[PDB]
C-alpha cells in the first residue's frame, strides 16, 4: 500500500493519478495544506476492496481546499474522498460531484465522508429563479454512502443531493447518514430542494435509498426540504430544524418515516409531512411549533398507473391517489393536520390515524370534502390536549370526535424531544468544520 502526495503545484499529476486507473486497494492521493484552484474535468477511478478501499484525502484534515470551476466524476468500486473542504468551487456544467462516468458506468461501494460543501456557487450562474441551475452530489449506482459531511449556503438553483435513477440502474440501497445540511435562503421559486430521490419519471421504480439521523438546519430554499420521488425508501430519525419547509412524499409508494423529529419555532414555511401516493407507513415521528402544516394528506388527480397506462394521458408529474397509509403513534404539537385539501377527484382511501398526539393551544384541524374525505379514514385511540376543554365537542365531525379523547397535557414532551435532539446532534458532521460545531451549538442551546 502505497502513500502518494501532493501539493497545490501538483494538480495537474495528482489529476493523471486519480484518473488514471492505476491506484491499488489500500493506496491514498494526499493532499497536502493548501488551497486546488480550478480542477476543472477530473476523474477518480479505481478498483479497491472491502476493507481496503482507495482513499483521496487531506494530509491534514480540513486543511486542503478546493476552488474554483469543477467537474469531479467517481466510477468503479471501493473508492473514498475523506476530509476535503470544498470551498467556493463550482460545477463546470449541471453536475459538481457525480457517481458516473460514462452514461452507465457507476460507482459502487463509494463513500464521501467528512467532508464540507460550503458556498461552492458558480459566479456566472444567477440566484434567481431561470438564472441557472447546478447540483452539488448526484448518486448514481449502488451502496454508496455519504456521510458526516457538511453542506451549506447554496446560494444558485440546484439540488444539494439527487439521488439519480435510471430503469437499468434504480434499486440503490444507498446510504445518506449522519449528515449537517446547513443554511438555505429562500430561492423565490421551485428547484431549491436539499435531497430529490429519484424524479416524476422514474417514481415508480424502487430506489431503496436509506436517509438517517441527518440534520437539516435553517434549509429554506422552497417547500420540500427533501422530495421523496421513488419507492420504498427509509427516512428515519432525521432532525428539521427552523427549516422553512416539509419531508414530502411527492411521487412513488410505499415509503417508510420512522421517528423523525422536526422543531420549526413557529418560522415562516416551516413543515412536517406531506402524503401523496400510497402505501407509507408514518411512524413515531414527532413535529413542533411548524407553521405551514403538521402533517397534508392530499386528494390525488389519477390512480396509481399500471403497465396499461398511457403517461401522456396521466402524467407521472401530476398527484396520485393516496391510499393504504397507516399514520400511527406521531406527535403532532401546535402544528396542523390538513385532510383532503388539493386539486383532484381521487379522494384518500385506507388511511389509518391511529394513537396519535393532537395537542398545542389552540387546534388547527382542516377538513376537506369531508363527507367523501371521513370514509376514507379510521381514526382510533387518539389525543386530544388542547387549552380549551369544549374545543373537541365544536368539531363538526362525529368520526373524527369519536377517535380522539381529550386529556391533560402530557407532561413528558420537553425530555422527549431533548432526547431526540441529543440523539441526532452530538454524531453529526465533519469534526473540523468550525461552522458545524457553532451551528450544532446553536440547536443545542436554542431548543
Ligand atoms: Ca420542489
Amino acid at each position: 500500500m502505497k502513500e502518494y502526495t501532493f501539493s497545490p503545484k501538483d494538480v495537474p499529476a495528482m489529476k493523471q493519478l486519480l484518473g488514471s486507473g492505476n491506484l491499488q486497494p489500500g493506496d491514498a492521493v494526499v493532499l497536502k495544506d493548501g488551497t486546488y484552484h480550478n480542477l476543472k474535468e477530473i476523474n477518480f477511478t479505481g478498483k479497491g476492496v472491502s476493507g481496503k478501499p482507495i482513499v483521496w484525502r487531506a494530509e491534514n484534515p480540513g486543511k486542503a481546499v478546493i476552488s474554483g470551476k469543477l467537474r469531479l466524476k467517481i466510477y468503479g468500486e471501493y473508492l473514498q474522498l475523506e476530509d476535503l473542504l470544498f470551498y467556493k468551487a463550482w460545477a463546470i456544467g449541471h453536475d459538481m460531484i457525480d457517481f458516473q462516468g460514462e452514461k452507465g458506468v457507476y460507482a459502487s461501494f463509494c463513500r464521501m465522508t467528512r467532508c464540507v460543501i460550503d458556498e461552492c456557487n458558480d459566479p456566472q450562474k444567477g440566484e434567481r429563479p431561470n438564472e441557472g441551475d447546478e447540483y452539488w452530489v448526484g448518486l448514481r449506482g449502488t451502496n454508496n454512502r455519504i456521510d458526516h459531511c457538511y453542506f451549506a449556503n447554496k446560494r444558485v438553483g440546484g439540488l444539494v443531493l439527487q439521488v439519480w435513477l435510471s430503469a437499468d440502474n434504480h434499486l440503490n440501497n444507498h446510504l445518506i447518514d449522519h449528515n449537517f445540511f446547513g443554511e438555505r435562503q429562500p430561492y423565490g421559486g421551485n428547484g431549491a430542494e436539499i435531497i430529490r430521490i429519484g424524479h416524476s419519471w422514474s417514481s415508480q421504480l424502487e430506489s431503496r435509498t436509506i436517509v438517517e439521523d441527518n440534520v437539516f438546519f435553517r434549509c429554506s430554499g422552497e417547500n420540500e426540504i427533501i422530495s421523496v420521488k421513488s419507492c420504498h425508501n427509509v427516512l428515519r430519525r432525521n432532525l428539521f430544524y427552523e427549516s422553512a419547509g416539509g419531508l414530502v412524499c411527492r411521487h412513488g409508494h410505499y415509503n417508510v418515516i420512522e421517528s423523525n423529529t422536526f422543531i420549526g419555532h413557529n418560522l415562516r414555511g416551516t413543515a412536517g409531512i406531506r402524503i401523496i401516493n400510497q402505501g407509507h407507513t408514518v411512524y413515531d415521528n414527532y413535529i413542533k411549533d411548524v407553521r405551514s402544516f403538521g402533517l397534508l394528506v392530499r386528494v390525488g388527480v389519477y390512480e396509481r398507473p399500471t403497465a396499461e397506462t398511457d403517461v401522456k394521458l396521466e402524467p407521472l408529474t401530476s398527484y396520485h391517489r393516496v391510499e393504504n397509509v397507516d399514520i400511527a403513534y406521531n406527535t403532532f404539537l401546535n402544528s396542523s393536520l390538513e385532510l383532503g385539501s388539493g386539486r383532484g377527484e381521487k379522494m384518500p382511501r385506507n388511511v389509518r390515524f391511529a394513537h396519535n398526539l393532537f395537542a398545542g393551544q389552540t387546534p388547527d384541524l382542516k377538513i376537506v370534502r369531508a363527507d367523501e374525505v371521513l370514509p376514507g379514514f379510521l381514526f382510533l385511540d387518539n389525543e386530544w390536549a388542547f387549552s380549551d376543554k369544549k374545543s373537541l365537542s365544536s368539531v363538526s365531525y362525529e368520526q373524527v370526535r369519536e377517535g380522539f379523547k381529550p386529556v391533560d397535557m402530557p407532561d413528558g414532551l420537553n425530555q422527549e424531544e431533548k432526547e431526540r435532539i441529543d440523539a441526532c446532534i452530538f454524531t453529526v458532521g465533519p469534526t473540523w468544520h468550525k461552522a458545524l460545531k457553532e451551528n450544532v451549538n446553536h440547536i443545542d442551546t436554542n431548543r
